[PDB]
């Protein structure tokens, strides 16, 4: 199972992972993505804040940071445990599939789901619509992603591939990860009961290429 | 002014055009685009359609077959010439300039207006919005335009380029094009007071990038 062996990665490059985005060995997240996400979440004015695969917790620190009460939720142990030990807000150890059957209580009535960069695999549409639940009226969700376009690679269809880690710092193991066309993810949005209201690429002044695709998608 | 020099690139290739577009001379349209846009025009069932930059009028014609009732408009006379010689049909002669002004009568109440790779100027606000009033309530645009990724050529970012031809049989004067990216064709369509109901990137089963991007607006 892909998926499985998507999270599995996910517990042998934890502390890799950990290392690259707090040591700031991301080029893209320093100069375009951390703050594109971030903007995109504070100027919906939440309350309360859930992010979606939450890794280390950079996000909640950074939303932590300007009064909001961010509650963080992934599937890696290292993970959560890293990001509880850097702060003093709530982290919940569950996998998307408990999530997807609403298995592990992570919270409700949030102003603002948030997805950055963490979701990669193939059938989403039952998760994205357990996150609808988990939304205020009116609340939204926010995905950040992998441009489509700029990580097509020559092959723009749906499927299964791998990331080596070939350009990071540190020593990593292969990740299988679910390439989807932009097409696919407004499918997944509207099928999962949530309408799209914003569409940002957001990139470099001085990049050709976008380096993500940043959607918001309301409740309705 | 770059507007104006691509009407008259369109005044001096009308010809060229009708017999690239009428003798089958671009394969993207016999093999993907010509079906794509007239299923999502004949999916919504319109009974009166406009067909806007309408050209030769090859789609005036495929409508007509199906007993749709299309009006089309166009700025070049060769080509709504050609258009009103090759059916029984109702085609307009009237400038973007001057229906984002309502300057020139072409019908109103329409279910349906379509702009099929007829958008390739800069300020397109002004005509959307024009084009929304011509709409009944619930109608739609349906705009099908050169796929931004596909035609970004290393550099995303909107603004002017030239289209030399170069593989097009028959003889061509270079047409100026205005680029735009997915957030700005989603922006401009937001600021003319419509909502993006659907999204589409046709793609030939054997290609590995689309052909086009196909979007579906509805008026409110
Ligand atoms: N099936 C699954 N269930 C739970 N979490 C998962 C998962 N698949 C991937 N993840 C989590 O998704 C994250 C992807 S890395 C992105 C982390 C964070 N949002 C950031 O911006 O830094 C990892 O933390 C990983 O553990
Ligand atoms: N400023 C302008 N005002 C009116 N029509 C214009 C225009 N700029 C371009 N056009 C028209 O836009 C068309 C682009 S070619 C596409 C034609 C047609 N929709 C088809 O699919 O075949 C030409 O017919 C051209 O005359």
């Amino acid at each position: 199972n892909p998926e499985d062996a998507l999270l599995d990665s996910w517990h042998q490059n934890a502390q890799a992972w950990i290392d690259a985005v707090r040591h700031g060995a991301i080029e893209s997240r320093r100069q375009v993505t951390d703050q594109a996400i971030l903007l995109a979440i504070l100027g919906r004015q939440p309350e309360r804040v859930l992010d979606l695969g939450c890794g280390e917790g950079w996000l909640l620190r950074a939303l932590a940071d300007r009064g909001i009460e961010a509650v963080g939720v992934d599937g890696d142990r290292t993970l959560v445990d890293a990001a509880r030990a850097a702060g003093a807000g709530e982290v919940h150890l569950a996998s998307y599939a408990q999530l997807a059957e609403a298995k592990v209580p992570v919270g409700k009535d949030y102003d603002l789901i948030c997805a950055n960069f963490a979701l990669l695999h193939q059938d989403i549409i039952e998760l994205l619509s357990a996150m609808r639940t988990l939304l205020v009226p009116g609340g939204a969700l926010v995905i950040q992603t992998l441009h489509p376009w700029s990580v097509a690679d020559g092959d723009y269809q749906d499927g299964w591939r791998e990331e080596s880690f070939a350009g990071f710092a540190g020593d990593w193991q292969p990740m299988p990860w679910y390439f989807r066309t932009l097409a696919s993810w407004l499918n997944a949005l509207d099928m999962a009961g949530l309408r799209l209201v914003s569409l940002q690429e957001p990139q470099h002044p001085q990049s050709a290429v976008p380096q993500s695709l940043l959607m918001v998608a309301e409740r309705h």
